[PDB]
């Protein structure tokens, strides 16, 4: 579905949108009071989403004695209940970030993000019809930040909004700019409003990244092509970086 070259790319780009950088940040692990707990990783896995577990549990089946298997009953327990407390879990970030260090679980942070997020995006682009690159890349992004469940700011229910309101998909014959142009609009809408109200803070200043993913649909740049400009947060990038 993406080129090698773009999927680097659509990296970097992500990473600016998350990071404000195009370094991929497998170490970074912080609360950020948004209701999810401790936010981690190149994906920013979570405490509450079951995100952050599934990676250290795939970690402790590679290697049953690492600094974070302490964790992980504490992390099942929010896991199930989709618990954002920060406490059970002392000590974590900085554990995470020493993990980090290791190939191997940055690798593991790599699987989980092409199972639980870019084969889906992909897949749901697929069921689209959704074939310029830019629309994978916003369904890559939108994946990462809203998640893959079943609310109303999920990106299941934004893609069901854009169809509604097109009245179709682009392997029916809507024209896909015209798609993607709602999508990023619906997507700007739930960033600012979103129906969970814990996430509002730290959701309503990401709209940034809506912002230059429909500056690259404006310009015309659907195809990723480069040399590609990001300047979310003020600081300007050329990717792909090299
Ligand atoms: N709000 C986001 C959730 O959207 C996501 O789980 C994660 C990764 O981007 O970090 C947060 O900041
Ligand atoms: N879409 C899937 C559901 O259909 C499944 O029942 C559930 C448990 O796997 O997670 C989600």
């Amino acid at each position: 579905q993406l080129t090698a070259q773009q999927r680097l790319l659509a990296d970097q780009i992500i990473s600016i949108f998350a990071n404000n950088t195009p370094e991929l940040q497998y170490g970074y692990a912080e609360v950020l009071d948004d209701g999810r707990g401790i936010t981690a990783g190149r994906a920013g896995f979570t405490s509450a989403t079951g995100d952050m577990l599934e990676v250290i549990q795939r970690y402790s089946r590679l290697r049953p004695d690492n600094i974070l298997v302490p964790f992980l009953p504490r992390l099942q327990q929010l896991a199930a209940s989709e618990d954002g407390s920060i406490e059970g879990l002392q000590g974590l970030p900085q554990r995470w970030a020493d993990a980090s260090q290791n190939p191997v679980f940055r690798q593991v942070q790599d699987d989980v993000v092409d199972e639980l997020y870019f084969q889906p995006a992909m897949e749901r682009a697929a069921e689209l019809g959704a074939q310029m690159p830019l629309t994978l890349l916003a369904l890559y992004d939108a994946i990462i930040q809203h998640g893959e469940g079943d609310d109303g700011d999920g990106l299941p229910a934004m893609i069901a909004r854009t169809t509604a309101k097109v009245n179709g998909i682009p392997a029916e014959g809507v024209d896909e700019r015209r798609w993607l142009k709602t999508f990023l609009k619906i997507r700007k809408q739930v960033l600012r409003h979103p129906a969970n109200l814990e996430t509002e803070d730290e959701w309503s200043e990401s709209t940034g990244r809506v912002d230059s993913l429909m500056k690259l649909l404006k310009q015309g740049n659907t195809d990723l092509h480069p040399p590609i400009r990001i300047s979310t947060w003020g600081d300007v990038f050329i990717l792909p970086i090299r």
